[PDB]
DNA sequence: TATCCTAACCAAAAGATGATTTGATTGAAGGGCTTAAAATAGGTGTGACAGTAGCTCGCTTCGGCAG
């Protein structure tokens, strides 16, 4: 069962439409946040300190928005952006809101001796010291992939609920104590 | 005496014992990656693709007579 340490989620990654055609100079030019350098890439990066995040704008119409601490507060950082371009006079909406990713971490506070896990699990365990020093662990039910390190601290991407990544440190943990 | 030994000591060669200065080492931080994923958005170059690029028979010529 659970040890008491419930893994935390620290990104998440969602994308929204904005429905309408947008000029990128003139986002650029009219709102503070705005970074354009058309010369390295035909996009605007937003900033914003609440929500914490970082989001782009494209002249196709799309909008993503990553760096926030949970799937409601990408949400709302997103829908802050929408309203920011709206009132910057595009017709922008907040139309097919997508979580794409988010990112946990957790740990057991115990050493996890990465030579028995490669040796009991080549199948789907990868282990590389020399470029990586932690083992890299890819998973079918969720498709999740972790990264587990020497001090028992484990890194959790791929998800789009929370749920997938508390089942995922739940069918790890009885792996990771042994 | 004129000098040498070497107790005790001065001057110096050298031999040693410690205190201070400076050359060398490294502790930690400036720093700056990392694979794992997931995503929208994009620009074009270029590199494959293809193409061309030791013995025994047969055959020929130009005179020397024929007609």
């Amino acid at each position: 069962g659970p040890s008491g340490i419930v893994p935390q989620l620290q990104n998440i990654v969602s994308t929204v439409n904005l429905g309408c055609k947008l000029d990128l100079k003139t986002i650029a030019l009219r709102a503070r946040n705005a970074e354009y350098n058309p010369k390295r890439f035909a996009a605007v990066i937003m900033r914003i300190r609440e929500p914490r995040t970082t989001a782009l704008i494209f002249s196709s119409g799309k909008m993503v928005c990553t760096g926030a601490k949970s799937e409601e507060q990408s949400r709302l950082a997103a829908r802050k952006y929408a309203r920011v371009v709206q009132k910057l006079g595009f017709p922008a909406k907040f139309l097919d809101f997508k979580i794409q990713n988010m990112v946990g971490s957790c740990d057991v506070k115990f050493p996890i001796r990465l030579e028995g896990l490669v040796l009991t699990h080549q199948q789907f365990s990868s282990y590389e010291p020399e470029l990586f020093p932690g083992l890299i662990y890819r998973m079918i039910k969720p498709r999740i992939v972790l990264l587990i390190f020497v001090s028992g601290k484990v890194v959790l991407t791929g998800a789009k609920v929370r749920a997938e990544i508390y089942e995922a440190f739940e069918n790890i943990y009885p792996i990771l104590k042994g």
